[PDB]
């Protein structure tokens, strides 16, 4: 998106090579109307896939989500942090490296709100390993659903995890691709 | 918002006297047409009140203040659980007792996002003790901005946080108002 790459040329902020800060419109402040557009551009993209749900993970990954569901109409389920104590009937759960916080944690969804009939569309802000994308397709095979492919705002081609994701024959459709971040500026994948 | 009254009715669970679960449309799995219309309703309340911004939590109240957001047609800051062992200066810190999670945690917003020229509405998806309120409340103030009121997707009138809000002078828009949990029913406050 054209709007999506201006934004992030303007407001981005460039930490090092390996981490882009985009809080002034994604991850802490929200823009709803780029979020609007980053929506039906998703949709768009999976339209005529059949999905029935969408699945992704707190917190800044549920706009673009929601968006993306009020398009297609279906319904937007998000994964939360999950550690606790108890015997837990029916969780579908999965660990999580952080790429920026460089710590494990578990992520998990109700097995309730997700039905082996269910087509899903998994979309996340930021894509760098690949943990995160990993973890969700874990869940939703948990539920014995199929996946129709992963969305992605932001994607760091330069980083491994678009190569390992499309190792398991999931389409990845990432909105904007970054080839660069060396020199303190954005290249995008020409 | 009969709509929201009916989606509680015959999807809402009664967890306890105290604590009613919403998973299947508000805090878990999102219905997003749903949460579109509470946008609507949250913008029609203050749509003369000259917001120029919105201040929620992460991450039930992201949802519902981002329809909120595109329909005002302003941006949406959430604030996000902090490390009283971090730092970060200019950062705007509040300390939240979590009702639900029985745990007390700071909560962070980049003091970047909010100027005292700032006009704020406030929105989070339940009103129980006003914890999470009066910590966005601290938190506003401390950018210097002013404050129109908290818009809420589902109080409970029967605890304390909105008599301790509107006694402190705060507007508070609740769009649905439980009066009782007890018996395990969802009772409305007539
Ligand atoms: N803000 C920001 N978050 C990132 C960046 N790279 C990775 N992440 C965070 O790390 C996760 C992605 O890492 P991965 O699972 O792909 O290894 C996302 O949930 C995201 O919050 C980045 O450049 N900027
Ligand atoms: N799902 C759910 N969350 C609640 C309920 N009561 C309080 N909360 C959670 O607690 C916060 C409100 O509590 P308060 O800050 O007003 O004491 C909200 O951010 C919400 O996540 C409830 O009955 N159901």
């Amino acid at each position: 998106m054209e709007a999506l790459k201006r934004k992030i040329e303007e407001e981005g902020v460039v930490l090092s090579d390996q981490v882009l800060k985009v809080d002034s419109f994604l991850n802490h402040q929200i823009d709803p109307l780029l979020m609007q557009r980053i929506g039906d551009e998703f949709a768009s993209r999976f339209a005529k896939d059949g999905i029935t749900k969408i699945v992704t993970i707190e917190s800044s990954g549920i706009a673009p989500a929601v968006m993306t569901g009020l398009k297609l109409g279906v319904p937007v389920v998000f994964a939360r942090k999950h550690k606790s104590l108890t015997l837990t009937d029916n969780l579908l759960t999965a660990s999580v490296y952080s790429f920026t916080k460089q710590t494990e944690s578990q992520i998990a969804v109700s097995g309730t709100h997700l039905s082996d009939q269910d087509h899903v569309l998994i979309i996340d802000d930021f894509l760098a390993n690949g943990q995160a994308a990993h973890g969700l397709v874990s869940i939703v095979k948990q539920a014995g659903a199929s996946i129709a492919g992963i969305g992605i705002v932001i994607e760091k081609s330069f980083q491994p995890g678009r190569d390992e994701l499309v190792k398991l024959g999931y389409r990845v459709e990432s909105l904007a691709r970054i080839q660069s971040l060396e020199e303190g500026k954005v290249s995008f994948v020409q």
